[PDB]
């Protein structure tokens, strides 16, 4: 069963993981250490930007407005940010875009800097009903995934839910939610990770991750040929395996979990 499956794959890799298949309506499908906590790492970047996007839908925010920077704000992975610096800004939009298909660290913190810092998406959170996932930290040091710390963290249930909530509910604007889809399908670093497990055929978006002590990390949503809708974590711990085998682990999760989406 699902529960030996990926008790076979942790001691294989020596990894620890976490994993949740939610449907639509955010009920869990199948689930192993589903509400065990696992550092975000980028995919805080997902719920951030939903943030961004609700506050625009509430007339607190302009899609075009400059979010100015220097060379001093730059981090080291900050491809976008790095182009844009000698204009002095970036968009709230293109902060966006770039947060999520890039996972720029800049764009990511000049978000953060705009909505109020992470308390305040730490706050969105609970808005959405979602108790347990936290912000603590910006750019770059919410990666550190220190056993025993509960900064910067989730469980893999709590943000399969929130994920629904924001990609299938009702939380979002009809515009918004399409904005923050399309977005997500078209993530550039997500292509080896869960998308490599399910079929060509489906809708996949999603938003990775990775954090120190091997920490790799992928939220997805996918609507399958039928139509039926899901949301699927993987949080992974591997801190002996490659990059390149952390992102295979990842996608074998994926499959595992396929295996329980209906017809
Ligand atoms: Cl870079
Ligand atoms: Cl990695």
């Amino acid at each position: 069963d699902f529960e030996h499956a990926i008790s076979d794959l942790e001691a294989h890799n020596q990894a620890k993981i976490g994993v949740a298949l939610v449907s639509e309506n955010g009920n869990l499908i199948q689930g192993y250490r589903a509400n065990e906590r696992f550092a975000m790492c980028s995919t805080f970047k997902l719920p951030l930007a939903a943030l961004v996007l609700s506050r625009i839908d509430a007339g607190e925010e302009n899609p075009e407005r400059k979010l100015h920077y220097d060379s001093a704000f730059l981090e080291e992975y900050a491809p976008a940010a790095k182009r844009y610096v000698a204009t002095g800004y970036m968009t709230v939009t293109e902060a966006i875009q770039s947060a999520l298909q890039l996972s720029d660290n800049a764009a990511a913190n000049l978000l953060l800097k705009e909505v109020g810092g992470p308390p305040l998406l730490t706050k969105y959170f609970r808005s959405l009903g979602d108790k347990v996932s936290r912000l603590d930290r910006i750019e770059p040091t919410l990666n550190t995934n220190t056993p025993g710390d509960e900064r910067d963290t989730t469980t893999p249930m709590s943000m399969a839910q929130t994920v629904s909530k924001l990609i299938f509910g009702d939380t979002l604007t009809y515009k918004s939610k399409g904005q923050l889809r399309r977005l997500l399908i078209g993530n550039q670093t997500g292509d080896k990770t869960i998308r490599a497990g399910l079929p060509d055929s489906w809708v996949t978006g999603d938003k990775t991750g990775s954090c120190a002590n091997g920490g790799r990390n992928d939220v997805a949503f996918f609507i399958t040929t039928a139509g039926k809708k899901y949301v699927l974590s993987v949080y992974t711990n591997a801190p002996e395996l490659q990059g390149e085998e952390r992102a295979l682990l990842i996608a074998s999760v994926a499959k595992l979990a396929r295996q329980y989406v209906v017809h």
